[PDB]
């Protein structure tokens, strides 16, 4: 039906994707859901299970990998991080747009399962001020749109526009009227 | 090579208000696009100026221009010719400026044939949203990239502006700019 969009935000480490995502979620003009990732790293002071992350053992995470229960996962410095599939599918089926915040290479995994998801790459402003740039540009080929994080407000506006445009796409709007 | 401007095509059914939305778009000083001034054979109306609203032409001259392949597209609407002159569109895109067409649906089909990567926006009546007329309107949108409802002129303008902004952020376009920058530093 009118399933919600899957919106995938990534970019190089330290680019400020968390900060931009937080700005997007402060905007009252839209209402998004957020996929809380699973991790095998230890819970740190102040963190709460099912809020910051779902904290699991390495054996549990690997059992879930085996059962195809992640849209994407990766291992960083000995700890798994990944996106549980069921929350995403259920939330989209309820009509809600859902954001994933993932690391860059994970887009290939997501696209295999959700080829029509909206992939947004957040680029550092050092690209617009201009070797390391080659690596950053190489990362982009997995994504649909590129937004420079020059200022948090401007980046948020650009992303909101991209999402609004996605809701106006003909294939989506056409299907809605056809099915009616 | 040189980064070309986008070709933006606004169309949709008779009487949906393409003219009114286009007019509002070009009253906005933040609008970056260049408007393609069409040729027509219809009579000039009170308040219109030759070379602003349209380039007004005779049927003989318009038909000679058709024969010489001087239109990206032309159509007949209510017994008059309307068409988009070719050189202005090509020159303006080549200078890196986005170009905006406001045209009827038969013309838009011809543009798609020549510019398959142009941005096609279908302006829909709010009657479709409210609840045979609908089916025909849906068939008309098949070639289009986006659908914008003309519920309010200001709202339609804003949706269009966002669509064009989003297309400027497309990775293929952005990736090609950066790949070129990196290459020409060498
Ligand atoms: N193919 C083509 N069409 C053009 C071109 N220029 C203008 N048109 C269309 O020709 C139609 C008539 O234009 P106009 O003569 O200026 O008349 P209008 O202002 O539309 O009032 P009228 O139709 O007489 O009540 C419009 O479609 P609508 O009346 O449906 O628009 P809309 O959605 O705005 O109704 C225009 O979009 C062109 O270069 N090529
Ligand atoms: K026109
Ligand atoms: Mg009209």
């Amino acid at each position: 039906n009118e399933k919600g969009l899957l919106i995938v935000l990534s970019g190089p480490s330290g680019v400020g994707k968390g900060t931009v995502r937080k700005r997007i979620f402060e905007d009252p003009s839209t209402s998004y859901k957020y996929s809380i990732s699973m991790t095998t790293r230890q819970m740190r002071e102040g963190e709460v299970d099912g809020v910051d992350y779902f904290f699991k053992t390495r054996d549990a995470f690997e059992a879930l990998i085996k059962d195809d229960q992640f849209i994407e996962y990766a291992e960083y410095v000995g700890n798994y991080y990944g996106t549980p599939v069921q929350y995403v599918k259920d939330t989209m089926d309820e009509g809600h747009d859902v954001f994933l915040e993932i690391e860059v290479e994970g887009a290939k995994q997501v696209r295999k399962k959700f080829p029509d998801a909206l992939f947004i790459f957040l680029a550092p402003p050092s690209l617009e001020h201009l070797n390391e740039a080659r690596k950053e540009v190489e990362m982009m080929n997995l994504y649909d749109y590129v937004v420079v994080n020059d200022e948090v407000e401007l980046a948020k506006n650009r992303i909101q526009c991209i999402v609004e445009a996605e809701h106006l796409k003909r294939e989506r709007v056409e299907a809605k009227y056809r099915k009616m």
